[PDB]
DNA sequence: GGGAAGGAAAGCC
DNA sequence: TCTGGCTTTCCTTCCCCC
């Protein structure tokens, strides 16, 4: 099997900088502002030009500006960058009718029948590579390899705007050399139970006795770093549902007032709907972030559609469970919709 | 013994 | 200062079915 897995660099930024040229070149910085106060909510993406100085997803917009104080600072306009990634998203499903879009802006395209070997697939990356600059004027970075995995690995190596192959060789070594730490799937929590283990390559999981493996990171997650480190990973491409929308909000401040959090709970639900468009869910679940920032949630599956009426009594009986069970205040509160029909 | 199902944990975007 | 969001596996409990 060969793999070619496309990532759109600094993605939200870049597609800024597409809407607005004279954006590059400078930092930019798109954020989640949460409303709370001024500045308060999170970084989304930055572009180079701003991670390069640690200015990156994840760290408060107040941490950011006061790194880069002159960067241009952007609010996150999802559904335009959502857009984009569908138009993309299009032009590689010409490339390869087997597609796993994976997220907002990376996609696994199996094409062991549309290439004979890496020359062919590398060549074909290119082609794509070309395609998607000349109709949205995007980059990305193309890995190329025999799974999903390692294909994955190609483009964290390559990026921004490359394209890398990693043969059979290579596979063999990245086996024995790769950190562990860096191989998808494994995040802070897991590696730390690794290191502890002694295990810092995929090859050192083969000499340990599966059961001592298994009982520090589960079942699942210790028989795959073992199918990889034998280098018997075999996962096809397939398409991808969505299972699962919804929407949380962050209220103005803390409460367990049911009437205080209410407004937010129906904005959520309203928003949720929006986003179903069409699917109707049996499933709902509140989920409620707590004050020192645990996740809290109650659901209710019914045998039929849940119509937005059934929504929002529903949704305040699960919320009422919530504080009749939990003691802590709310931060952030919102709903989910799964199961759909 | 183990498949389902609810909710938490963990991962990655 | 900690946004929002989706997926998969873990842990536990029910019950032989879902
Ligand atoms: N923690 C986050 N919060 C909000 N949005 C995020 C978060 N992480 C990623 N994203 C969004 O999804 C996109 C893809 O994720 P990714 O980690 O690839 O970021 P990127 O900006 O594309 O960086 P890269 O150049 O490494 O591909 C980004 O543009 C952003
Ligand atoms: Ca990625
Ligand atoms: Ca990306
Ligand atoms: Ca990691
Ligand atoms: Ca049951």
């Amino acid at each position: 099997m060969i793999v070619l897995f496309v990532d759109f660099d600094y993605f939200y930024a870049q597609v800024e900088e597409v809407l607005n040229p004279s954006l590059k070149g400078k930092p930019v910085v798109v954020c989640v502002f949460s409303g709370r106060f001024e500045d308060s909510g999170a970084v989304a993406t930055a572009n180079y030009e701003a991670r390069k100085f640690g200015v990156k997803a994840g760290i408060p917009i107040v941490e950011a500006k006061k790194i880069l104080p002159n960067a241009v600072y952007l609010p996150m306009r999802k559904e335009v960058y959502q857009q984009v990634s569908s138009r993309i998203m299009n032009l590689l499903r010409e490339y390869s009718e087997k597609i796993e879009i994976a997220s907002i802006d990376e996609a696994y395209l199996d094409i062991s029948d549309k290439v004979r070997d890496y020359r062919e697939a590398y060549n074909l990356g290119l082609e794509i590579k070309n395609k998607i600059l000349e109709k949205e004027k995007i980059t990305v970075t193309v890995g190329i390899s025999k799974n999903k995995v390692f294909a994955k690995i190609a483009a964290d190596m390559a990026k921004p705007n490359g394209i890398k192959v990693i043969d059979d060789e290579e596979v063999k070594r990245l086996i024995r050399e790769l950190d562990i730490a860096d191989v998808p799937g494994i995040g802070n929590i897991t590696a730390e139970k690794l290191k502890k283990l002694g295990i810092n390559k995929l090859v050192d999981t083969l000499s340990i006795e599966f059961d001592k493996l298994k009982g520090m990171i589960g079942e699942a997650k210790a028989k795959y770093l073992i199918s990889l480190a034998r280098d018997e990973y075999n996962e096809p491409i397939r398409t991808r549902v969505r299972k699962s929308i919804g929407r949380i909000v962050t209220m103005k401040r803390n409460s367990r007032n049911l009437e205080e959090i209410k407004p937010y709970l129906f904005r959520a639900i309203e928003e949720s709907y929006y986003k179903l468009d069409k699917r109707i869910p049996k499933a709902i679940h509140v989920v409620a972030v707590t004050e020192d920032l645990d996740i809290v949630s109650r659901g209710r599956t019914f045998p039929h559609g849940i119509s937005k009426e059934t929504a929002y009594s529903e949704s305040v009986k699960l919320l009422q469970k919530i504080l009749e069970e939990d003691e802590r205040k709310i931060r952030r509160i919102g709903v989910r919709f799964s199961k759909f029909i």
